[PDB]
């Protein structure tokens, strides 16, 4: 049908059909008379996976022969989403599979919808790891994702009575056809025990063994015939475990609980033992694998020439003492050599400055669980603080601030401090975030080792986030500038010469309208809800967090509603306001905000005076596959974090790429997006970082805004008095109370400038041609925000490897 | 190579090789340079399974079109063993696969050894269920095995210091290529809750839901192109289960524990809730499936014309109140109609009379777990006891004896009583066992409903137990009488006309010698132990139990040893005495007997005066795949249960079929074996049933035997004084104490007649030609003990269906 989906050759289509029928018969043991849509999805999944395996085997054997430097991306989260369409895109099979499935009388799009998201992440951090794997494969890097195969990923969100209910994400129930179990590469992981000191060094003894069983998932590069590996570990009890008889067998679940469930906190640290077990499990099994692969080539001087280990936040920080422990206690290297090897191998990416997200592990926990690691950590701290003392003689304060060990009621290890000490490179994830690291939380580390601190601004893969989710926009771009932009997104800048082309203006607007029609009809089918597709689609989709200020959005929505009710017969640009996201199950305030959003929806959407001028929709179960649907349908992207809280963001990039204008603060990558497009093509409002600091110096008094802004006092009186909760008048007293007395994120301070900037958005929406021209200037400057640019910067400036766009032979 | 393994056509072999390479590449994602023997086993397993699927699909669709009466074999145990060789035998692929694997440079026998036993049973009962599935498929019956897919089967047995250690049988670690998950046919099972009484009948409410997910394994018939189904249920939590968040997800293991582990008791009842949960789980999920299939054809009058449900012992006795509950509470049939349907549908096989094996469930357990089932059971009991009162007016004693409810400190349900009340047929498993049921434990039920009581003497499948494990014996038989005997074992009687044929006598002895050489070399390789292959192979392999009198065997072994030491320079027929079996982990005395066997081995095998005249070997981890090796190598089969304890036995049949002579008691099927072969071709010794009763009347005094038999007093003094345990002199005081004061199985009473009969065995072994002629008369009369005869009798006399040997089209 469309050019960027590849050729449907007669031979290719004939072959896909006979393999689809072979898998349905032999793999699924179904015939055509009893097969369900789900069996059809499986037969197609098996058919497309068959095209991966030759390339996977050739790629892994090429890396054995070339012995390039190998990149290990260690993350507790890989937010992969669906694999089927992505595989078809990257192997140029999409039209051939559309054709083949069409001639068997099936609709490929209907089968695509049966695939479970692999939801092994919370949000931006896990999804960054998935975008990175795609870019590393597309850039021909010998790269491995290493993580945990959680039996349960991020919970499924149900709304009952406007409240979040959590259900277990049983994503493996029907099987995962993408993964290959490798039980033959099972490795032991040790816990507990105690340290004995001999003549022949320290020895970790009387440990409990958990086995780490790897599952390999292929990661195909974009049309380069490269297939990298994502290896995820599963926990298995050894067979002598607990070994009256029956209970011993049932108690195997204590060990296997390690890989059972993803912790569902975004930008929050929960100091639980099970979480620390998960962190060691993936680090211990991964490093044995890395070292095994290295020794198939005594001499650890070469190790950092052959290994880069990237730590995705501090979650795998124990890779640093674990590498030391293997090198010192098992390989018998002297400390200083092992340390040199460790620092040149490891690099650390920081994702946030929010103090409640920073991992600070109680010493009593590390003492019990990892007694040797705590010895190595104390030793790292002693030698590190000796270099601080020598560089800043007499600065005792610097010594306590920089210590890996925090003093207090409970002693803690500051894992971020451990990462900076043990890494040759530390980066933030947007330029403003990286500047904030050098000025504030890591200022001391920066003054000691300035050379370690880098920026690597985040990106998104334009394969998933343009070609796959928005084929119609991919195509009209490809009509004019060709296909090369998909693996070289800077080529989108060639679209600036089409900003006054009438046909291109009409095509961009038509694609947006088609996406909106198709998304409106998805709402209607799956969640029986009736929305005007000619309205401005105002969408805020991201995890529910106080710093991301869904509440600021709520205040704008109630403001529009109060203005309509005061002047019902006046024209307003119609809007569909869609807010979506999950709250961490223990995050009371996030749970209240969801409830407020639905309570606003219950009043606004049933007021007959309002008409279809204003709709408020809570998008249930926001996840990667819902992002692929709603982001192409959006007109306005809400990126409204308080300045200095959103380290980067990546949602923001997805929407820029997909033809939405952005209303946001000068926060995170919003700053670089506005610089790329021009400030005049962006709806910037609110305090800058500097302004928030000025407010903190003198003190944030919310009362001042309530006393001065009659529109805002109206909203607060409505919330307080039960306008939005008539059955429970006081339902929202926690929200009011927090906004008036304990708002760390200064929602009222940005309210006036937000509402005014939202009026400018409405004004430009009235002029479709100028709105669309501004959209073109956004899409055209979105190239910087490709994860291909990000990974090329990681490779050249951190890993010391050269990306390549050259095809392997097929 | 050999004729009964089928043709190796050029096309067949070429095709097997290209499919073996396709599976290694696409299924296993290996190349030839990194594949292990285990990958080769998997590629071959996938290649042979491909030949099953066409036949499986055609067979299941033929049963939909013909709508024959359907047989449901409900068992908690299916002792399947390995599937690969059995599949090749039944599809006539063995030589083609030998050839194909040979030309890829691989040894098929080496790959066969990599397969895990499916050890989902304890012993004779589970294995009977596996032999039955094979016979039902070979006889073209529309039959389904229904059970539980235990994550852990019977434990792996290790011997340390001559003691049994148990290890978890992690048989699914590498995957099971034979099973197909059918998550789409997942059914709810209810537990706990309470009964509400409405106008509209009784209602079971506030239950906990566990999901039952079926896994289907194919059961191929012998060369008839029939493939039946074994459906095993797995327990899954529902996704709202427990639904702070983390613990709720971890607590899903409470529900999934139901299908985690097989209870490892043979002929013993353990009244644990988890066991009752397993029993309901398989009954509830199975009956919903049976009823679903029935309704795809309102009218339950026809149900027993379309459904037979066979209960394998009382383990699935709850099928009776469950069928009543579905018919009365859900389908709204009146009681008497539902009851008529239930009785005509259900039939009960009893496997033992040992009182400690009989399931007697405390009422408090059924009250909590299955409150509605207990109501239906009380109602069954009331109506049943009303028919007893009317037939035997005034016999109040008969009323308490026959009650389904036993009075006492704890009230219990007698599940066997429930089975007789609710079944149209009750059978024992050998003629003497069935007679004992009518004379003793079920005498009262027999006098009420004599027509219900049948015999169905056990059998074994000659596919696994001759063709597969003993190809050389299959072949020399096939040389002379053809191949038809494999599906018609009575044809073996044609071998009586070869009893004086010299060439046949030489071939039978040569096959036995080859089996012994090959088994001796297996001992040497896998367990570094050196045994004389010219010795008489005296083997007792079966679960370790007091009633099976491994201890009697121990006494014979110590007797031979004491005779050698008294007269070292006298000729004795050399023997290798091999005893093997598992003890239930909580069965203290069974654990002591294993230890005594190894302690005897430690003294006998290291005495230089003994030479290689007497060896005692404990065969570790006796299981189905070890039975296939040792049973073809045996000369003497030890079947030495106290008369009236071994209901049938099936080991006995395996050895008769495979060219061993039997030393045994007139117990179980030994009686019918001796009648088929002639008493003069059997080594019968010891008390008959009548003699044991006479001894019980007057009282069993073991002291009398100790006082009168100086050879036996010597043994007991050696045991007592630490001859066999010098480091712990009193190690065996429990054994001595039990033999002298509390022997329920009268070991001393059979000692004299056992030792004398063992002298007759030795005498005939000195005359190889007459030993071999006696072997021929045994093999030649073993036809009755085919499970094809057993199943044909079940089908004609219980299920009301006609077996068929006609091929389905391929
Ligand atoms: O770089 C990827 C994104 O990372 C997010 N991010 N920080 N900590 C985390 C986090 C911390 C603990 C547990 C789970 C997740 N997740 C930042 O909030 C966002 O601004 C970035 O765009
Ligand atoms: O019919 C199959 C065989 O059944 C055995 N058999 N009885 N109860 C049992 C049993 C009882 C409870 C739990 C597990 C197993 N197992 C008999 O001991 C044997 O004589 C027969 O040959
Ligand atoms: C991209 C993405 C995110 C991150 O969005 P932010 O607005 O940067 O918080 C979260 N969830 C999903 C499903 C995503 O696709
Ligand atoms: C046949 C068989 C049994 C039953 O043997 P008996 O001597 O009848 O107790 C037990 N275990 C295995 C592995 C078998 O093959």
């Amino acid at each position: 049908q469309i050019s960027v989906r590849g050729l449907a050759g007669v031979e290719n289509v004939t072959e896909l059909k006979k393999n689809f029928n072979r898998h349905l018969h032999f793999t699924l043991v179904k015939d055509r008379n009893v097969a369900t849509p789900r069996d059809y999805y499986f037969a197609l999944a098996h058919t497309v996976r068959d095209h991966l395996v030759g390339r996977w085997i050739r790629t892994q054997q090429h890396y054995y022969e070339k012995d390039p430097k190998r990149i290990y991306y260690l993350s507790l989260e890989f937010y992969m989403g669906r694999t089927l369409q992505n595989t078809m895109v990257n192997l140029a099979l999409e039209n051939a599979c559309d054709e083949a499935t069409y001639q068997l009388g099936l609709d490929m799009e209907e089968l695509e919808e049966i695939e479970e998201d692999a939801g092994l992440g919370n949000g931006g951090l896990g999804r960054l790891a998935a975008c990175f794997l795609d870019s590393m494969a597309t850039l021909g890097l010998a790269a491995y994702g290493y993580g945990i195969r959680y039996e349960f990923g991020i919970f499924n969100q149900k709304i009952c009575g406007g409240w979040q209910m959590e259900e277990a994400d049983d994503w493996l129930r029907y099987g995962n056809p993408w993964e290959k179990a490798r039980p033959e590469f099972t490795l032991p992981v040790h816990f507990y025990g105690r340290v004995e000191h001999t003549s022949q060094g320290a020895k970790w003894v009387d440990t409990q063994v958990v086995l780490a069983m790897p599952y390999d998932t292929p990661v195909p590069g974009y049309r380069n015939n490269v297939v990298n590996t994502m290896r995820l570990w599963s926990a298995k009890a050894p067979n002598d475990f607990n070994l009256g008889y029956i209970q011993a067998v049932l108690d195997r679940n204590l060990a296997e609980n390690i890989s059972r469930v993803l912790y569902p906190n975004d930008n929050f640290f929960e100091g639980k033992e099970l979480r620390l077990k998960q962190e060691y499990f993936v680090v211990a099994a991964t490093l044995q694998d890395i070292i095994r692969r290295f020794k198939s080539s005594t001499n650890f001087d070469a190790f950092p020439d052959k290994v880069a280990i990237q730590l995705n936040d501090t979650h795998p920080s124990l890779a640093i003492p674990e590498l030391m422990r293997v090198l010192v206690d098992l390989e018998r290297l002297d400390w200083d050599k092992a340390w040199e090897v460790t620092v040149k191998t490891c690099a650390y990416t920081n994702h946030t400055v929010l103090p409640e997200a920073l991992e600070r592990w109680p010493v009593h926990l590390l003492e019990t669980l990892l007694p040797r690691h705590l010895q190595i950590i104390y030793e790292i701290n002693q030698r590190f603080l000796n270099r601080v003392a020598a560089a800043f003689p007499g600065d005792v304060d610097r010594l306590r601030r920089m210590s890996l060990v925090e003093e207090g009621a409970v002693k803690r290890i500051n894992m971020a401090h451990l990462c900076i000490a043990g890494s040759h490179a530390v980066n933030g994830v947007a330029r403003i975030h990286s500047e904030i690291l050098k000025k504030t939380i890591f200022k001391d580390f920066y003054e000691l080792e300035p050379h370690k601190f880098q920026n690597k601004t985040n990106g998104i893969t334009p394969r998933r986030w343009l070609v796959l989710c928005n084929p119609g926009l991919a195509e009209i771009i490809a009509e004019r500038i060709g296909e090369e932009y998909i693996s070289d997104l800077d080529q989108l800048r060639k679209l600036l010469s089409y900003v006054d082309d009438e046909a291109f203006i009409r095509d961009v607007a038509k694609v947006k309208q088609e996406n909106k029609l198709k998304f409106a009809a998805y709402l209607e089918r799956e969640y029986k809800v009736h929305i005007n597709p000619n309205s401005l689609f105002d969408v805020q989709v991201k995890r529910i967090h106080e710093y991301k200020r869904q509440l600021l959005n709520c205040l704008h929505v109630i403001t529009l509603y109060n203005r309509i009710k005061k002047e019902p017969n006046k024209f307003v640009v119609p809007r569909t306001v869609m807010i979506g996201g999950k709250a961490a199950p223990g995050y009371h305030m996030a749970k209240m905000i969801i409830k407020l959003i639905t309570a606003i929806g219950d009043v606004v959407n049933h007021d007959p005076v309002v008409g279809d001028r204003l709709r408020v929709i809570f998008l249930e179960n926001y996840r990667v596959s819902l992002a692929e649907k709603v982001i192409p349908a959006a007109d306005l992207s809400e990126q409204i974090s308080t300045a200095g809280t959103e380290a980067s963001g990546t949602g923001n990039m997805k929407f820029m790429l997909n033809g939405a204008l952005t209303i946001g603060t000068m926060d995170g990558a919003n700053v670089e997006m506005a610089e790329e497009a021009g400030e005049e093509n962006f709806f910037i409002f609110g305090m800058r970082v500097e302004d928030v600091d000025r407010l903190d110096q003198r003190g944030y008094n919310a009362q001042e805004y309530y006393d001065r802004i009659p529109e805002l006092r109206q909203i607060i009186e409505q919330l307080s008095s039960g306008f939005f909760s008539p059955k429970q008048p006081d339902l929202f007293k926690d929200i009011v109370n927090m906004l008036m007395h304990h708002d760390r994120f200064k929602v009222f301070a940005d309210y006036e400038e937000y509402v005014k900037c939202q009026e400018r958005v409405s004004a430009l929406y009235k002029n479709p041609r100028e709105w669309t021209r501004m959209v073109i200037r956004n899409i055209a400057t979105s190239g910087k925000f490709s994860s291909d640019r990000t990974i090329a910067q990681y490779a050249r400036e951190i890993w010391g490897v050269e990306p390549s766009r050259q095809r392997l032979p097929a």
